[PDB]
């Protein structure tokens, strides 16, 4: 056996620690201003916080350790069938900051299958959501119900040193990334919940994989759903620091809750509809425009359906970004990965998404409201959910939530590691930035 | 009949609206330094975010609207009984920056009896916990199940206007502060939920009169305990945006995430040892103390207690604050508040916590690693709940969580009628900062 995760995760911590130390040294140095406009307008531009794994390029898009979307494609270990990037490759990837190799993955892929089962009482308390509870509130709830499996919690309460923090963050990290697909099929299935709850997982196949299995897309007729759902996947784990998710699960992180309840934290956040929940509102935007405009229409019936919503003073679903001025990386991939597939090219949703894409940066430019009047990611993801038959968008948000557990709990356990401190800001009134 | 909470507001956010503006323009304007510390160390010091209703003075310790605890507990309306500042009433001096009249606040309390009750799933949910699954972990849960009720989710998913948020945020944070009580009541016990769950409220009292109704302590032989749970909750209300249960309520919160969903994260991010545990981990630390030296006891004795415990590598709770460097206001309240009971001060765990008071500072200082040797509010607030036979201190921070309600759930409404953005910061990576 080549080194597991845990001890790949060692041999870089102790390096990673003497960075720290030598960072540390250099405390005192300024690197920024702040400015009223980094106040009032939610730290817009302010470097304020430490992520590891993923830096984001305002020009350029994501990078994870150095590496381009691109690369990461390239380089991660695939999945026994398919051509798509694995998402555990991309976990181990942002963790360790190395490359894993195939039988590293295939292990690792094994250790999620193994530990991707649900205590009973979680399945009564999802068995008691009532049918119209929103599914991220479903997703939300769930994972934080999980802190009574966490060791992070058991051990903090039982005593335990500083150091040897970042082991059971870790274990939780690890058994939270296995759990949560199930729990986010027992949201999608919840008539089916003493089935979906307790099925076996095909122990020889990847994260995403089993995630469609249990979504019941499993098998053969189903595997360019997989190649999408393991791009998709990998594609939204992180996305830096300040993102609201990411944010979220540091910020409670940081005051010692467990990985569930912190990654809770970060679905609630993600839950919003100017963060996760705009993949949502961009499918149901995008049908409701189909329904308005019909099958035969022209780039003007696009238009003004665009300018009827900002005027309604709403937002246009899936363009703009916190960081980026150029569109997303991750959008085009997503475009890309449509553009091998005829079907998909075909499907009047996603034409529709497409031809928007054309004319919704202009349209918002006009308004001149926005930074960035270009696509996000969000703009074409739901469209592909669609496509392969998921077409309750309501539920859409619950798949990045999947996703985005990935680099949130990766930081957790290097916040863990470093000893980093609880997050606290100060904070003024508007009297006081006036004076 | 006189304004009504609603309407008290309305008259002045379009003040609070034109003094935005006029902060606006002045965007540009340099008001302090990032440097690598700042990152490193979880913001501190940063001035980075907006919080109208407290800021925290030095010398003084935290004033709400430029009044001191004291200022608030002369000028806040009393209840039908007693002699403490009601929680409700600094509810509406939070919000509108004025001192309701006690009619006012009658009004206020009414309102909030009635909307007290809870759909019958939160029961079945709350039923559905098993007995070992944390306080806390309850209490998040079940409000972020509350969302079913949210107005803002719904007319936000409906389609709705950017200035229109305050109304329906606002109506969600009024039936959140009426409802979480009863939860809280739910998780204290389990084996009542039924009863508890529905029972009617008398609409003609406060809402901590109504929340020890819930906890089985209501009537006139319980009025002084009614007292100090009014004090209390107006107490923790509020302290600053900067710590993590209003920061993550006010995060999830910028996303447009409802309120029920985002003070869940807030209660998540309470739940953390950092944050909401410190009243629990006071009384269980001057409980072992006691134990050991007894009843009748020596200044040496207590001395001795603390040495030992700082010479083991642990924190004196209750001791210390991230930006207090005097005796906490909150702290002197409540001891003040056992001044006038000879029954409290009669107990032998009370006068160890004030005798403690009397030691650990010097000894802390002594020690030398402290910033702030003073106590804080936690100090005092876990033996004074014990007293009054509220004796399983895991619960103490669920009373917090009630409390705690009040002043991120103002902020959210004025975040709301400000029209304030995601919060949403540049991160950087270790070698982002060496380079
Ligand atoms: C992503 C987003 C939340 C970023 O917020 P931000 O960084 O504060 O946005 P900006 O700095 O560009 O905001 C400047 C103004 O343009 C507006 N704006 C930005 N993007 C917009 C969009 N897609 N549609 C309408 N208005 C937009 C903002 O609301 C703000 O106006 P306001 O003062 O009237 O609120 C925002 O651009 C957006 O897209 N909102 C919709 C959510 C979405 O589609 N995707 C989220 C997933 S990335
Ligand atoms: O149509 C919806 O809103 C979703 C729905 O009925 C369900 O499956 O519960
Ligand atoms: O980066 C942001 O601000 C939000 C986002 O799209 C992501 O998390 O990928
Ligand atoms: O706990 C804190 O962050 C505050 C403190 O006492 C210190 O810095 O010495």
């Amino acid at each position: 056996a080549e080194p597991d995760l845990k001890t790949a995760l060692k041999a870089v911590i102790p390096a990673k620690r003497e960075l720290f130390k030598q960072v540390k040294e250099r405390s005192d140095e300024v690197i920024g201003e702040v400015k009223v406009a980094n106040v009032i307008g939610g730290m817009r531009g302010l470097k304020s916080m430490l992520w590891e794994g993923s830096v984001l390029d305002p020009e350029e898009g994501i990078r994870f350790h150095g590496k381009t979307i691109k690369d990461c494609q390239k380089e991660l270990p695939k999945g026994t069938s398919g051509t798509e990037m694995l998402p555990e490759a991309m976990f181990w990837l942002l963790l360790t900051g190395q490359v894993p190799s195939t039988n590293q993955v295939r292990a690792f892929s094994r250790e999620l299958a193994e530990q991707s089962h649900l205590p009973q009482h979680i399945l009564d308390l999802i068995k008691s959501f009532p049918r119209s509870m929103h599914p991220m509130t479903q997703l939300s709830i769930a994972v934080a119900a999980l802190n009574t499996e966490s060791k992070f919690a058991k051990a903090y309460e039982k005593g335990l040193s500083k150091a040897d923090y970042w082991e059971p963050t870790f274990d939780d990290s690890i058994s939270l990334l296995a759990k949560i697909p199930r729990v986010a099929a027992l949201v999608f299935r919840p008539d089916e919940v003493d089935q979906v709850g307790t099925q076996a997982l095909d122990a020889s196949q990847d994260w995403s994989y089993n995630f469609a299995e249990l979504l019941g897309k499993g098998g053969k007729e189903n595997q360019d759903f997989h190649d999408l759902l393991r791009l998709y996947l990998a594609l939204h784990g992180d996305h830096e620091g300040g993102n609201v998710s990411a944010h979220a699960t540091h910020l409670v992180g940081s005051a010692l809750s467990d990985p569930f309840l912190s990654y809770s934290a970060g679905l609630l956040g993600l839950a919003g509809p100017l963060h996760g929940l705009a993949a949502q509102e961009v499918l149901r935007w995008i049908l409701a425009m189909q329904d308005k405009i019909g099958t035969k229409f022209t780039d003007d019936d696009v238009r003004n359906y665009l300018w009827d919503t900002l005027k309604s003073g709403r937002v246009v679903p899936g363009y703009g970004h916190g960081v980026l001025r150029k569109p997303d990386p991750r959008f085009q991939a997503l475009m890309d990965f449509a553009a091998t597939r005829p079907d998909v090219l075909a499907n009047p949703v996603f034409q529709l998404v497409k031809k928007n894409s054309e004319i919704a940066p202009a349209v918002l430019t006009e308004h001149g409201k926005t930074k960035n009047p270009h696509p996000n990611v969000d703009a074409a993801s739901g469209v592909l959910f669609y496509h392969y038959g998921f077409q309750q968008p309501l539920y859409y948000t619950v798949t990045f939530g999947v996703s985005r557990a990935l680099g949130p709990l990766v930081q957790l356990i290097w916040d863990r590691a470093l000893g980093l401190p609880i997050e606290r800001p100060k904070s003024i009134n508007l009297l006081g930035l006036k004076k």
